[PDB]
């Protein structure tokens, strides 16, 4: 064990409960890394599975668009999650810093999201807790990557869709959960719609202070495109927030399927082989 | 023990019953303290409970916005409590020098509270008599931390509510505590809004001379912005004043959320993630 053998401990990047973030780097190699410090003399039961959640599916999945987990120490009292170190913060932060985006600043952004969710889709992973907060941009650089984060929802699936529970957050909820019918991978899908709805624009489809209206509304599937923001924007942008704002899970598109749309590559298009 | 071999006395600071502060000095290092000394023969079994109580509490928590108590020596008659030393006195004798705050200084300092006490929340601590003469200014330079004190009252809760008895201080009481309902942290933030109202303003929202009705006031949740002092004071300063004096304390907000407002941080907002 002994972390810090193997990493040099600098500064604070932040800190939660039980937790605290600090830049760290290894010692032979000399790598940069966002070292998530907890205590664990202090977690409950749930807080630890959850942990030994997280870890263990981050440990599977391999992406530029997913923060690493490269390592898990446990020191004694403290137990050490080695990450790949960011420093562009939220895209959340940057969203309200320049309020919104153009369309090509959208797909290209989304686009990343799309192939990290697409991957862990084709990992069995679904993540559940999809939301901009939990985006990050690997630096302050422009082009930088999307990275997505905290997977302490995130669940796994086989083929079959059932009941996983009621978690996730409000306004990124699907139909499907609040419905609390059997759900699966289209759960993330749904939350894509609604972050490119805020990417175009930096208000959501859905809100309200009742939840239960806003819930109605999820469900409902009551979003539009207010003028005169939305009137410059194209069709094939919403028609895009559309397929993936469905309430029929079923109906609704998939994020590999979504990586074939022009929208997003750049009539006739790419149609996905079927076998029975 | 003999605290008198690790630690030169200088002047004193103030007194209360049976007890003494003054500064004092670290012998082999040189630091700086103030050092609560009591007279342990001359305590009532009630005042030792206290004792006990703030003591082993405040030892549990570090944080910035916390006096730290850092020892506790016991020299035969006299029992020594080593305190972080401060000398900016009480925000109280702060805020009457000044009488209020413009909002830029108050949501400063309000995050500061928030945080120190989102902390304690975080640590199954809740205070119980929060209010600015136990918030106290670690030094006479502007921007100097506020640093909340005297636990005396302080207590270690779950993750249920229930009665703990009726004590803080008149004018920062809650709805329910005075309504005799099982309470807990956010009996803390109800004074918290009180506090701010109070920055804002210099006088209180609920007053009287009269306990009943002031009291009666307070459950009822009256009080309101009279002109023209509250004339220039914005919308997101006021909504929050509600949201901490909100009376259904299970529709109060918490110091955790309260900290994710933008007119303490600086459309979208950052929403709390949702398990069950």
């Amino acid at each position: 064990t002994k972390f810090s053998d193997n990493y040099d401990v600098k500064e604070e990047l932040g800190k939660g409960a039980f937790s605290v973030v600090r830049r760290c780097v290894h010692k032979t190699t000399g790598l940069e890394f966002a070292a998530k410090i907890i205590n664990t003399k202090k977690l409950s039961a749930r807080d630890f599975q959850k942990l030994e959640r997280e870890a263990r599916i981050c440990r599977k999945l391999q992406h530029p668009n997913i923060v690493r987990l490269h390592d898990s120490i446990q020191e004694e009292s403290f137990h050490y999650l080695v990450f790949d170190l960011v420093t562009g913060g939220e895209l959340f932060e940057d969203i309200v810093a320049r309020e919104f985006y153009s369309e090509a600043d959208a797909s290209h952004c989304i686009q990343q999201i799309l192939e990290s969710i697409a991957y862990c889709h084709s990992n069995g992973i679904v993540h559940r807790n999809l939301k901009p907060e939990n985006l990050l941009l690997a630096s302050k650089a422009k082009g930088a990557a999307v990275k997505l984060a905290d997977f302490g929802l995130a669940i796994e699936v086989n083929d079959s869709e059932a009941w996983h529970g009621f978690a996730g957050t409000p306004g990124y909820l699907s139909p499907e959960v609040l419905k609390k019918d059997p759900y699966s991978k289209p759960v993330d899908i749904w939350a894509c719609g609604v972050i490119l709805y805020i990417l175009l624009v930096g208000y959501p489809p859905f809100w309200d202070e009742d939840q239960h209206r806003l819930y109605a509304q999820i469900k409902a599937g009551a979003y539009d495109y207010p003028s005169p923001e939305w009137d410059t924007v194209t069709p094939e942008a919403k028609s895009l927030i559309d397929s993936m704002l469905t309430v029929n899970p079923k109906k609704r598109i998939t994020a590999d399927q979504a990586l074939k749309v022009p929208w997003i590559c750049n009539a006739i298009h790419r149609q996905d082989t079927v076998d029975c």
